């Protein structure tokens, strides 16, 4: 090693010390050239690596959600999963991945809940573990977030997440200390919100008295994107770096004049940040020979490869749930004569929207997929309309007709339209212009021509889109047709085949910035649904895709109900009555309600499936991968059935988690609530059967094999044997049960396997003492629940405890 | 009047609100035109203006400092000081005074003792309180400041007072008390210290508690500079503006960052300090037709008048304080024959250092003062020299040795650069003082974030003697100085912390050279400013060595050929200056000794004394005529003359306690900060009231001062109602050759209280001026429980405490030459004003 924290920390003066203790710009911690230290990249996110933009960003693969990725119960696959995201951030030259999410989704509705990873803790911290390992065994830095109780969005910034120690400790810190105890993340991102009165980024009790004094845990700390509140006590209180640059909170005036004048902090303080930045410096310093990260590097698509391609899709695959399947509806034989409908039919509903999502090498629809296996062209009608906005007008803009000549061109202005005359021009290819991060030397008030044709491909009604942060005007054949805003829309009547001209004259957001501009075929929606019923009638078999997309879920605000969007449920019920023999694909990172869902026969859950989204969806619909995946979620009938139904908004500033320990699952098994499906519930193409085959626990393990077999004759196919803890005669209330281990095994049919499972009792029985402020293993009569989902128990045993045991840590 | 507090407080966008929090730069406020508010513009200090600038300032009326205009106990003259710095406000377009001044004295080291009026509480309120009424009078803003407990200099941005609420309430609040409830002050400054724990600009408990809830003032409260230490805590707990611009802790950012995230304070928070940023405004308006102050005006010197320099002369000789005249060596007559001799005589000690100081018009020296006076030469020896450093270059140099001592050609030359010297200037100043302070130094091409610059400074140095010469170099920042392009000082290399630029610059560097009378040599100093490593600043500096035994004799021997030696001594602005505290009560260098010798040598030899606060005299028993200047100012030499000669008749009494010795005093052993702070261990015994209670005798006395006559008085009536205190006190000027002023001192004490007192109490004062046996009665009416509450720290409030009290009458704290006693039957508790 070339690199040496405490000599280091005794040779950087004090105002170089402050330097350390913020980010330089969004992306990048400072360069010391006097020392050696390098400035590190750091780069979104829990499902792909965005790089340093936003807008004109480098494509790049994009995975499953969260919530899609844990319904794997695969801690091998997620492994591969983090290992793949490494190689995806060192060809965008990123040292640190800002990832994986694991806040827990209390209530459905989480604006975010697509990103994180499952309501269940064990869940949720393995998944946790495992794509850490995968991306640090390649020399590439996790960042486990967010710390913590950042479980919905609604006014994130300052919302008071109030929670009893005992429901914070066995839920929502619980993945963090699994994460910390397995896989030892080098950093930890805090959350924006509270957590019971005070700030997560400048809360002594999580950052230093949990983080380091309990669990000796050695990383770094910081915030998440200006969630840094004040200058001295974040430094006080544990958070290590400010992000982003240019520092707000830590300038050299305010920190050393907070030192010089015995305001609050010490420079030991200080040096107590600076140490736990040093150490995130030497693990990527240490690790750049193994990763060739270049120092302030080019950004590239150089892992876009069919190793990359085909791993994607073999994620996306395991990760669907399939829910119903009656009558062999599925698998699809490729001589079946089939429509696919559905507004998410030809969608890219790649990932939710945000800070997780990015610039895709490609999005597979599933449209594209079921063309893909069939090899041929496929009927289709989109059926009904669910976009919350118009957008669609790069995508489908421009004599020549190349992949090249495709989209919009933008060119950045000094001034306004209004006068000049006679900077920056950029080759737009997606509707939504992100600003955000956008930088150039003229500017920082910027202004944005954008420029192309549109040529309609059917005669009739269009409807062109525009919203704005915040000032533009939206000009077709140089007439005005449009003047965060709402969205403001133009109905125009058109012709096929005609070149109309688009101009939008936008004034950048003082007028950071962003605008849409968008157009989309108007639809009789009464006569769309009756045309897809006739036709669903006259095939044999209806593909029929369905969900919700990135605008309906996405980081920023939580969603106000559990219903699919427009008309959705209507031309379910239509598609049904036509033809009951049609598979229904639903799309979402969360749960929606299925009113009509005794009427449907086949029912896959694919999440969001990222770039080989469709791929994979194709694949199990005709058995070429047999379904595997496990609900991460408890999927209520209701809304109102869920237990945060009523705390699930920031009210005068707070959340109270009025359920307590009583969380997903945990909730429904102890109010005897019915759901649609249940946590760890997925079924196969195959069938299975196990039995717990030997047991044995002693003082302080618990070690258990269990036998499962394929007893199908057709399909191989993976089971996932799921193991759960019950206290018998506890003198404390607990779950039913709970979720301590999982196992996935593949089974060719007539094929038996023994797989083996051991935990320390401490790991499968304790619960948190609140009183007594410490973990406890109590003596008593225990039972161990094995199944293939938390209802579905096929083999249990019984057994006593002599030994009591408290403890805290890990 | 068309100036509508509540309306505009309606009508401000939050950006614009957050923009009234912060000043805008070293000396405005926030212009928020559409609105018709302007920048109002804020100029030190409590004694005299100093415009928008330390270096290349506009010259100004210089006053004589807080102590000696304490020492006049003369609230119609001090009601008159503040209208004359109102105008000459008005002359700089400085709407807002940053004064006066008035902590305490609790021990006579403190950096910043000479700024403030008293070590007792009801001197200082008083005087403040006159004042600030003098300046508001005439519709400019007063700022009191330091509130509290700003008592020392040593490290005081961190500096924990540490004082008991019954010392906080009786000694140190109690001048602010007295200020709010007389004068009503528009604004108040807070300290940079702690006390008890929290830095006064974040005090919820002195901010709000007491300022607010407590005595109702609803001026505006403002930060001392750069003395604001948080974001949200100094906005919720009530400190109203933040200076200097631009804000660190205050930017838009910050703050609706702060209130978006639910963090510490809400927008009524920011609505409140907003209001009474408003308030201030509002009182600039309201008087802009009387004032006729301009936005961002000129500055002036069209206040340098006869009318001016008459009453700066008239203040500064009712400073005076005689405090020995044995055998009439005093009044001088102008048929004397007498030299002058000492390090002061010559020197233009006008005022203490710091932010109190600025360039004046003129100064009178002591010397200059006696020649005016006599209207020939006078003889004069230097005797010794007491400078700290060596100053003096910029002064007695020329831009080209060829062309005549012009105004024009008298000084060096700076140059500005943005690059350092090893290209045009950005900026060219003609340098006549030796003390480049470039602390608000504001230029276009200059960071006000980071004051990144260099200066060539140059031109020619002619001597007018043959011998050895010391130059000399101090810095904040890095230079070297060269002499006919020859390196001479360096201050670039391992430099030492010393006392230059308030405590943060270098050690004085110096160095010997012999020169040739008459020769022309080139001096250039090359600077690099602070961040070259605020602006700071540099000191290049020449004197004549002399031989210091030599002197000693030569003084001696010339004060054996004159009938009197008038011996002028001292301290100086840089002995006694914002920044840092003394070390030791001693006069400088060879002073004592040249004294000794002066006095064995010629015993008639009248001393006088220039210093803002108390030097061990420690040849005292020998000196026969001794004469407290203070530092008087523009004037200070002429009123030297007038009281020597007896056209003024000395009429001060002294402002502070003169003990013997520094162990002697009650501060002896806790005047540093120490760990971060500084036990107030006398608790309320403090200046007389702690020498009275321990019966330690000092050289002088509290109110102490002599007359060239003599005064006698009676109490002629007193009565005391269940609420007012009565007195009638008759003074007679029983001597037969001077008219002169005496002044009555009333004292109250405690007999037999449940709690431990003082002694007795100052709580009641009135001059009254005599012509040769003329007598007249003096009526002084106080209410009760001003005069004889104590504070109860365990209830929390004042108690007016049943028993018997005692009322001394006299001519100073330990001249006491009449009593009365009452009874107060009924005990009264009470809160406020």
């Amino acid at each position: 090693s070339k690199f040496d924290v405490e000599q280091l920390l005794s040779e950087l003066n004090q105002d170089e010390k402050i330097s350390l203790l913020s980010a330089v710009d969004f992306w990048h911690t400072k360069k010391i050239e006097r020392l050696g230290i390098p400035a590190v990249r750091v780069s979104d996110g829990p499902n792909g690596i965005r790089g340093t933009k936003f807008f004109d960003g480098v494509p790049s693969g994009c995975f499953p959600n969260g919530t899609g990725l844990a319904s794997t119960f695969d801690r091998d696959l997620l492994e591969t999963a983090g290992k793949l995201m490494a190689k995806e951030s060192i060809a965008k030259n990123a040292a640190v991945i800002l990832g994986p999410t694991t806040n827990m989704q209390r209530g459905p509705l989480g604006g975010r809940g697509f990103e994180s990873f499952s309501e269940d803790p064990y869940l949720a911290g393995m998944a946790t573990s495992s794509v850490v390992k995968g991306m640090q065994g390649e020399g590439i830095a996790a960042t486990v977030k967010h710390f913590v109780c950042n479980d919905l969005e609604d006014q994130r910034f300052s919302s008071n997440s109030i929670v009893s120690e005992r429901a914070l400790r066995e839920i929502y810190l619980e993945p963090f200390r699994l994460a910390v105890k397995h896989a030892n993340p080098v950093c930890i991102m805090t959350a924006y919100n509270k957590v019971n009165g005070e700030h997560c980024s400048q809360s002594k009790k999580l950052l230093i008295d949990i983080l380091r004094d309990e669990w000796k845990w050695d990383g770094m700390l910081m915030s998440d994107w200006f969630g840094t509140y004040t200058t001295a006590a974040a430094i006080k209180n544990g958070l290590d770096i400010e992000f982003p640059g240019p520092t707000r909170w830590r300038t050299r005036a305010l920190v050393s004049h907070s030192l010089n004048s015995r305001e609050q902090i010490t420079t030991e303080d200080v040096d107590d940040r600076v140490r736990q930045v040093l150490k995130m410096i030497k693990f990527v310093v240490d690790n750049l020979e193994k990763t060739g990260i270049v120092e302030n590097g080019p950004e590239s698509t150089s892992n876009n490869t069919k190793e990359t391609s085909d791993l994607l899709r073999k994620i996306a695959a395991d990760s669907i749930v399939l829910l119903k399947n009656k009558n062999n509806i599925l698998p699809l034989k490729k001589e079946d004569n089939i429509i696919v409908i559905g507004p998410n039919a030809k969608a890219k509903t790649s990932s939710g929207g945000g800070s997780a999502s990015m610039n895709s090498y490609y999005v597979v629809s599933p449209y594209e997929g079921i063309v893909n296996k069939l090899g041929k062209e496929v009927d289709y009608t989109v059926g009904a309309y669910s976009h919350k906005s118009i957008g669609g007008l790069a995508e489908s803009s421009l004599k020549p007709a190349d992949a090249e000549n495709s989209g919009l061109i933008a060119k950045f202005y000094s001034n306004p339209v209004e006068e000049r005359s006679d900077f920056h021009v950029t080759k737009v290819n997606r509707s939504n212009v992100h600003l955000f991060d956008f930088k150039h030397e003229k500017v920082d008030y910027f202004f944005v021509t954008l420029t192309g044709q549109y040529v309609p491909q059917e005669d009739g009604d269009y409807i062109f889109s525009l919203q704005v942060y915040g000032s533009g005007l939206f000009y077709l054949n140089d007439e005005l047709i449009i003047d965060g805003t709402k969205e403001r829309t133009k109905k125009l009547t058109l012709k096929k085949g005609q070149v109309y001209n688009v101009r939008v004259e936008y004034g950048s957001g003082p007028t950071a910035g962003g605008f849409q501009a968008g157009v989309i075929k108007a639809i009789d929606d009464d006569e769309e649904i009756r045309n897809a019923a006739e036709l669903a009638a006259k095939h044999d078999k209806a593909v029929l895709i369905i969900g919700l997309n990135g605008e309906w879920e996405t980081e920023g605000y939580d969603r106000e109900n559990m219903d699919l969007p427009k008309r959705t449920n209507e031309l379910v019920r239509a598609v049904l009555k036509a033809n009951p023999n049609t598979v229904i694909v639903n799309q979402s990172g969360t749960p929606v309600e299925f009113p009509w869902l005794e009427d449907a026969n086949a029912l896959v859950q694919a999440w969001y499936g990222g770039n080989e989204l469709g791929n994979a969806i194709a694949d199990v619909l005709y058995g070429d991968v047999v379904p595997n995946g496990k609900l991460s979620l408890s999927w209520p009938f209701k809304l109102q059935d869920n237990p945060a139904f009523l705390n699930f908004k920031t009210e005068f500033g707070r959340v109270i988690y009025g359920e307590d320990i009583f969380v997903g699952y945990r909730y429904y098994e102890k109010l005897q609530r019915k759901v649609a499906f249940p946590f760890g519930y997925g079924l196969s193409y195959t069938t299975f059967e196990l039995d717990i085959s030997d047991f044995k626990v002693t003082d302080d393990k618990i070690a258990i094999s269990v036998d499962v077999k394929n007893t199908g004759d057709k399909f191989a196919g993976s089971e996932v044997v799921q193991v759960y803890f019950s206290a018998l005669n506890s003198k404390v209330s607990r779950p039913v049960k709970e979720l301590k281990g999982f196992e996935k095994v593949h089974l060719e049919p007539g094929e038996k396997k023994t797989v083996n499972i051991d935990l320390e009792l401490k790991d499968a029985i304790s619960y948190f003492n609140e009183e007594l402020g410490k973990w406890h293993v109590e003596a008593g009569e225990y039972l161990v629940s094995v199944g293939t989902s938390s209802d579905d128990i096929l083999s249990v045993k019984e057994f006593k405890v002599e030994k009591e045991l408290y403890w805290k840590g890990l």
